[PDB]
């Protein structure tokens, strides 16, 4: 038995920015009250994880990163009612406490217990369950999935279908749900509309999936890497454009293509300039633009508010606007019911021990999602 | 018997920025095809008219300004079908051509025939109906209401109830409709919500009226001029705050007051800083902020897109999001049935000839709306 005992296991520890992950032995404490210790089965490589390495995202180091994953409950602390040992689960990088003003609001999902805004890198109780070489190691978004075992707060885990294929449904933990929800729930893309999607990575392809599902007539994919176009078309893009191909700025190109601006635009990269371009390319009177990408820490964009005064709507969202604990099990059920596909997002499957190679694939432009298997 | 003839009349011509209006004789050409010549009865002094004087709003000079008004049709050009001589009318500074993509859109109102985005200061045919001292004088937003007679395109005029009191209902031509629509139509303020309204002039008061009509539980008025607070409370503000009274920035004060941020905020001033403050003070996950104020020409704001990524919605609107020609007659009908009040906005009345004194009253902080009678 491992319950109630410290587990020694393998994890990918990030000791400092801009270095490879160190794959080594860590100690994982048993869960305290209202906590859940999970044996990880599969975890995806999201660009947000790379942002921690690059310094685009600031979070306390050293850290066990990883937030897009699925595993099986090893044990539960006192008072846990929502999962049991043996359950398949997905860690929730946006928690759902169920009690705060946001959780109580019909539209809101950015639960006040989150560790994104002001990251502490701990459990809810302000402590860490991880040590490595006798040093405490920070958590990441209350998830820390780049480890054979993690411990999460109960509000940061959802029970999912016992028959789920964990090496696919881990994508529901971030990239798929984010993209899909940003289209269907946050933008509320309409039938017959014209959409523009900036960035054709895992998250942008999921936005295309959601736009198609919502009945968009035109879905214009935008990427500087033309190698991304074929897959974008497979999942629903009607045309793809590379800004580098044009003499005019792409907002102008897109406005011309859409005969005066798009209905819905999406920034799915993480650049300040493309956030403004995506806003500008939506129709000035009734267009809607959704920011999905994570921008570099502490940088402000510059924009002319006349873009809004004419009637545009600008919004952003975390995790596709989904209330995480309510939504994740339904999304997995929908997947098992063949309501959407995940395979188009998965280009590579590697053992966990090849985590660095997985990051290199992302950074080189060659992968969409690499799934790491434990 | 003036039909088909040039009319000589008095108008308030602005020859130069930052100068008084010159009340002097102009020549008003008869209406061409699909044009309407109107004998003005009443016009309000809106801060946007002052922006033309101050150079906050750039439009070609010399100009006859004025956009919030009502009058009586003197004559119609060939092919006009929607008004007749003798009809009471309100000029529409935002046209409604009924044919463009925006007019056909269920939500949009910023008709593509507008003269706001890239002002030419002409009629739709790119010419002027006004001469003064033998020189052509520009139009303003297709309306030019600071004149005993004006000529407008058919798409820029609405027929209103023959029994309308024009000295009141002129406010439906800008300030009332803008503020009230910004709350009820653009923001979609909900029952029991908390709203913050920045700027307690004619338009901000109208926002308050709309928030109260929509059932908001708390309506927090924000102004640096505490003399504006009494009237704001009369029309439904539950609390008023002066940023100058506080050591902390007003977004922090308002967040504290609202136990974590407001449901709906409105910028109704025209400052880049208060646009960002207004966004910040809405709840980060589900808050909505609407820009109503007109910013200084060609200036960009700076903001951190994390304010949006958490879930905020930011939008702007012209004329309260109302399709102008459909909406103005209904707004008048509703006023006549006492569905809303206009008297709280009217603080001063003056003859047209005292237009400069009207502007002095606004600039001093003393007036809300001065109504000028011809
Ligand atoms: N809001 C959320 O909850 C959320 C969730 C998941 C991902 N993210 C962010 O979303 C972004 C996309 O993540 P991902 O899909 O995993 O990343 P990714 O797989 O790197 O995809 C990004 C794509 O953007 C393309 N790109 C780069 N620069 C430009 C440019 N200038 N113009 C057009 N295309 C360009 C690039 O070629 C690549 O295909 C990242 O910033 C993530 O951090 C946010
Ligand atoms: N979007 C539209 O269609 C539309 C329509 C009508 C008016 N406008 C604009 O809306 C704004 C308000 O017009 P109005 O009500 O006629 O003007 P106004 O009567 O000058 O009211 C503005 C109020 O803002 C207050 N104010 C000034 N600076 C600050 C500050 N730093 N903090 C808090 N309050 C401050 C000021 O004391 C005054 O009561 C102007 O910019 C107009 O140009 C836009
Ligand atoms: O990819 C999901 C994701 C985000 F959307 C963030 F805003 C963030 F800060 C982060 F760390 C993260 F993982
Ligand atoms: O007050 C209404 C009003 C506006 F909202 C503008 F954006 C503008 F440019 C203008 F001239 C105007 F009069
Ligand atoms: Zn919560
Ligand atoms: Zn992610
Ligand atoms: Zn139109
Ligand atoms: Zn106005």
């Amino acid at each position: 038995s491992t319950a109630g005992k410290v587990i020694k296991c393998k994890a990918a520890v990030l000791w400092e920015e801009k270095k490879p992950f160190s794959i080594e032995e860590v100690e994982v404490a048993p869960p305290k009250a209202h906590e859940v210790r999970i044996k990880m089965v599969a975890t995806g490589i999201c660009r947000s994880d790379d942002h921690v390495v690059s310094g685009t995202l600031v979070t306390p180091l050293p850290v066990i990163a990883g937030h897009e994953a699925a595993g099986i409950v090893e044990s539960i602390g006192e008072g846990v009612t929502t999962v049991r040992p043996g359950d398949k689960v997905i860690p929730l990088f946006t928690p759902q406490c169920g009690k705060c003003r946001v959780c109580k609001h019909p539209e809101g999902n950015f639960c006040l217990k989150n560790d994104l805004s002001m990251p502490r890198g701990t459990m809810q109780d302000g402590t860490s369950r991880f040590t490595c070489r006798g040093k405490p190691i920070h958590h990441f978004l209350g998830t820390s999935t780049f480890s054979q075992y993690t411990v999460v707060d109960e509000i940061s885990v959802a029970k999912i279908d016992a028959a789920s294929p964990l090496e696919k449904v881990c994508l529901i933990g971030c990239g798929f749900s984010t993209g899909y929800g940003s289209a269907v729930k946050v933008a509320k893309v309409t039938q017959g509309s014209t959409c523009a999607v900036f960035g054709l990575g895992g998250v942008g392809l999921s936005v295309i999936m959601g736009c198609k599902a919502a009945g968009a007539a035109r879905i214009l994919g935008v990427d500087i890497n033309k190698d991304k176009f074929a897959k974008a078309k497979e999942v629903g893009a009607t045309e793809c454009v590379n800004p580098q191909d044009y003499k005019k700025p792409i907002q102008e190109v897109l406005t011309e293509m859409s005969n005066g601006g798009v209905d819905f635009s999406f920034e799915v990269i993480g650049r300040l300039d493309t956030m403004v371009t995506a806003l500008s390319c939506c129709q000035e009177a009734y267009g809607v633009s959704v920011i999905v990408g994570v921008p570099p820490d502490s940088q402000n964009l510059s924009m002319n508010p006349m873009l809004l005064l004419s009637g545009r709507t600008w919004k952003g969202a975390i995790f596709g606007g989904f209330k995480s604990k309510d939504s994740v099990p339904k999304l997995v059920a929908d997947f098992m019911a063949k309501k959407f596909a995940l395979d188009p997002l998965i280009t590579h499957v590697l053992p966990f021990e090849k985590i660095n190679e997985g990051f290199d694939l992302l950074r080189s432009g060659e992968s969409i999602r690499t799934i790491l298997t434990f």
